[PDB]
């Protein structure tokens, strides 16, 4: 028996932490900024609630007690909330980790305990406002963190219904062929369409049509030209999904986020799940460098557990602060610059021995004004000892207590990486400090 | 949710109730908090949260915000790092209370694991994994038990220095925190487990709760003398003074030592400033098992208990295969009662607690100018400023309005087909009523300042 953190968990240490820290104060004021509220549920439910939801699920053992288990996703306990409190309309954002007992590779982002930031409004609104509020939402959050230029692309369920029965795949084959479409950011179509003719035995006149559809990707303009499509403004879904598009690519133009934003077919994600626009935030190293975000609109999922059988709609959006959390590490290790652990901006030193108890003074009084002051535990630490602490966990000031320097009354203040010394009276030392660090 | 936050309030307030009753407090008081806790009664498929588990509404998210943000500040002040930890752990890992009361995951086809029930085991295993002889953080983290799953707040120092400043930070760190949260007057009690050196001691915390005469009464009825004048005495620095005095206590090396400390340390927390905040008691023996050395404990002043802990060097050592002992000292928050305390005084004031942060909401009386009230939330948004807009085509004014008094908003931006014609844009106070026209530029600006 080693001890070691369970296959698939990790630890937190204070230098990750901060790293996670930095970016979700970024979202949250973001989602603050749209005035959002926000929820927590238990990190388990009973399995009842879960089964029927893939059950890659961690169970807790009977122990005499009803069944219960870790929460592998966040939606399902938002619909018993709303299903228990009787709502039919929110707009809220939960952040927090779940558990799917899957093979984890750590080279790989797969973990089995992660994080999952979500944001959804839910309720019967004009269409595509909230749908485009999310976008830009998105947009707000991965241009304020600052990894690099990404793009959105985004797409619609119904569209993708329309577009492969007129194109001619049977019902049942669709998810597959879906699944096969969906790899075109990361291959290439001669290689998707060998994929679905060779693997999946769809014809190869319905795949090259498939082709003429998915190879494309623009903005407005092929939401105008599929508008003008033949073949699809026959198609009654399609024609729904390209009216709300036109609507939303509108609103964009309005939000400004135009420019960031492509209409692309290829996307085919959570079918099952998403009824309506479908979107996907990918990093620009044009090329795509991976997945960041994910959104969709839901109206299905939400009111199932209403007895009734009444459907909210909902639209949400995902990020993935998990790949965030490592880039921006990364970032830091690259510059190979240290992280701050902490936030203390002074040190209370002495260099002459027996003034151990007057430090102590010294620093309640800056706690006592809220400044962030520390002292090492010693009763006679040596000044070089201390300066060296303040190098390592990147403290800008050092205040120094000597007995000719305390008769004057003054204390003096030594600037780390300056190594500049002044003296200031001890009621002007709290204000000096203050100017010093924010 | 909501009516769960109230049952909560109501067995909290059951409890004050309970414990007035037995201080042997005036009718006065007592008959304020019956009233408040006959209230709270009359206020209060088979989907449900798993027993003993509850969720957290945005209300209640809210206060929980700001009872943390306290904390947070304080911690970080203090120069903390923060560390966290999976919610599981080998069952192996976590090992000697009763050991049924941990929860344990399923088999599932791989090794067992088991919630966490206690946030230092962990801290424990990580010090050891990682091989650290010296760390300060906090950690914040719910904790499982079979409210069977509630928040934990914890922080601790772990390393060899000078003995009495380490374990004086954590009391300074205790008061400051409470002071702040703004709940009243509060009290910590401190004492040393080396001093008090099983069932005596459970009869002992139990005597906490009760009398020393129907308390004797109940040692009796376990079986005390000479037992009796040492637990009833309880106070400050003087009080320990005598002790030390004393001969039998004197005399004993073990018993000696702990007193010792205790000495150093009550001059530690004069310099802090909070001496007059804390008491001796050699009563409390509370989390005996744990401690290796001091107790502390903190009681607010009208299980009653906010915040606990203290010296433990046991548990380090158990980790690692070497042995070796890791000296630490730690406190635990117990921020589940501090919410439910800062939520019922909040509603005291009557002032609204506001579920949201919107500065502004973009309102339009016309008709058609949907567009209009997107393009200007968006530069709204873009500016930093927290802003709404309905999801409507045409919205009414009057509804709009409404909207912002029941959720709190300070302000409604309206936009009119003349204002947007001058470029003005028309600002009204919701609580005031009052309306000013402001120029595109200068909406920016003014909607901060007022904020
Ligand atoms: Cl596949
Ligand atoms: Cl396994």
């Amino acid at each position: 028996f080693v001890l070691k953190t369970p296959k698939g968990t990790r630890d937190y240490s204070p230098r990750q932490m901060a790293v996670r820290e930095k970016v979700f104060d970024v979202i949250i004021r973001c989602f603050k900024r749209h005035g959002a509220e926000v929820i927590d549920t238990p990190v388990f439910e009973l399995k009842e609630t879960l089964m029927g939801k893939s059950k890659l699920i961690y169970d807790l053992k009977d122990q005499g007690g009803e069944l219960l288990s870790l929460r592998y996703d966040l939606t399902v306990p938002f619909a018993r909330y709303l299903a228990m409190n009787k709502l039919t309309n929110i707009k809220r954002y939960h952040i927090a980790k779940v558990y799917r007992r899957d093979n984890p590779a750590m080279t790989r982002g797969r973990y089995r305990e992660f994080y999952q930031c979500d944001f959804d409004i839910a309720g019967n609104f004009d269409p595509m406002i909230p749908d485009a509020e999310c976008l830009k939402i998105m947009c707000e959050i991965l241009s304020s963190l600052q990894i690099g230029d990404f793009l959105v692309k985004v797409n619609d369920r119904r569209i993708l219904d329309g577009m492969f029965a007129i194109c001619g795949v049977s019902d049942s084959k669709f998810r597959t062929i879906c699944s096969s479409v969906d790899k075109l950011d990361k291959v290439s179509w001669e290689e998707v369409k060998n994929e679905m003719v060779g693997e999946k035995g769809l014809a190869p006149e319905v795949a090259d049509r498939i082709g003429d559809y998915v190879q494309q990707h623009g903005g407005v303009s092929l939401v105008e030209q599929l508008l003008q499509d033949p073949k699809l403004s026959q198609n009654k879904q399609a024609l729904e999904g390209l009216g709300d598009l036109k609507l939303l690519f509108e609103y964009l133009t309005l939000f400004g986020i135009d420019d960031k934003i492509s209409f692309d077919l290829s996307l085919a994600r959570g079918l099952d799940y998403y009824t309506g626009v479908i979107y996907e935030a990918v990093l620009l190293q044009p090329l795509g460098v991976g997945s960041v975000a994910a959104g969709g609109r839901y109206d299905g999922l939400v009111g199932m557990f209403d007895p009734k059988g009444r459907k909210v709609p909902c639209v949400g959006l995902s990020i993935g602060v998990e790949r965030i959390f490592s880039i921006v590490e990364q970032r830091l290790e690259a510059l190979e610059e240290k992280i701050r652990t902490t936030e203390t901006q002074v040190l209370v030193a002495s260099a002459q021995k027996k003034l151990l108890e007057e430090r102590l003074k010294l620093v309640s009084e800056l706690w006592d004004a809220g400044i962030k002051a520390e002292l090492l535990y010693k009763k006679n630490p040596k000044l070089l000892n201390q300066l060296q602490y303040c190098e390592e966990a990147g403290i800008p000031l050092v205040a120094i207590i000597g007995e000719q320097e305390l008769k004057d009354g003054v204390i003096k203040l030594r600037s780390v990486t300056s190594r500049e010394e002044v003296d200031v009276r001890r009621e002007d030392l709290v204000e000096e400090i203050k100017r010093r660090t924010g």
